[PDB]
């Protein structure tokens, strides 16, 4: 798709699963050098790496991550995506800690939730939405990332698993290796959480057993501060125990929407 001659590597900005990740320039002939991220890469691997290529060629949608085309006949075998200037949604949070209003981070995760509901809308299971795994470009615009994990799912559509971020996973997911986008909406309020929270860590330094523990015991996270009751509501819908109690990736929209269009109900907080 893409020859090297045209393609200029510059500083690691990731660590993925094949290999690094790295800043760099993209000067095609009869456009503009464009700021591009190059991701680098077993025989396996390869199909697995060059899968995930595949999938997010197939995507058109302003809030997942775009395919800018692949170093296919050249060594190494590069993917290409557009640069996302301020990288990471967590570490990006955490840095400007307090720096952002209501209106902003609504904003951030009603992009976080078209982009989700364009992925069940496209008949996908993410299975790896957190905050890290969302990406920031300099007009603030978040984007959907790390398709390696996503899958292919009528009846009850079901990904069944054989590598669980379980603070971010759905209970049923991680008991039964059951992935749906009732499981993905899980992941979504926990975002949400981390969001609202400047990037705080999900559970604080509870381990992975503390945190199954707390889920048994019927705990969900608190309202992080200053968050608004309504925002904290749809992240309790999300953790329903039961996954056909959750709302749909539609429905998180249209109750962010609603959030947008009446800026009163965010002042609402406990």
């Amino acid at each position: 798709e893409i020859d090297v001659s045209y393609v200029k590597i510059e500083e690691v900005i990731g660590a993925g699963e094949f290999g690094e990740v790295c800043r760099g320039r993209l000067k095609a002939p009869g456009k503009k050098e464009s700021c591009v991220a190059i991701k680098t890469l077993t025989e396996r691997q390869r199909r697995e790496f060059l899968s995930e290529a595949s999938i997010m060629g197939q995507f058109e949608h302003p809030n997942i991550i775009r395919l800018e085309g692949v170093v296919t006949n050249s060594m190494p075998v590069m993917i290409l995506t557009e640069f996302m200037e301020n990288g990471a949604l967590d570490s990006f949070l955490r840095l400007n800690d307090g720096q952002f209003t209501v209106i902003q981070l609504v904003g951030m995760l009603r992009g976080i939730a078209s982009g989700m509901r364009y992925l069940a809308e496209m008949s996908y299971v993410h299975r790896d939405l957190a905050a890290r795994n969302i990406l920031v470009n300099s007009n603030l615009v978040c984007k959907v990332s790390d398709f390696g994990l996503s899958r292919f799912l009528s009846s009850d559509p079901t990904y069944t698993s054989s590598k669980i971020p379980i603070r971010w996973t759905a209970p049923e997911a991680i008991a039964f290796r059951k992935f749906t986008s009732a499981s993905d909406a899980w992941s979504y309020g926990i975002v949400m959480w981390e969001v609202m929270s400047f990037g705080e860590r999900p559970y604080w330094d509870m381990s992975n057993q503390d945190v199954i523990n707390a889920i048994e015991q019927d705990y969900r996270l608190p309202p992080p501060p200053d968050c608004p009751t309504s925002l904290h509501q749809l992240m309790l819908d999300c953790w329903q125990k039961d996954r056909n109690a959750r709302p749909r990736f539609p429905q998180v929209v249209s109750a962010l929407d609603k959030m947008i269009r009446n800026p009163a109900s965010l002042k609402i907080v406990a």
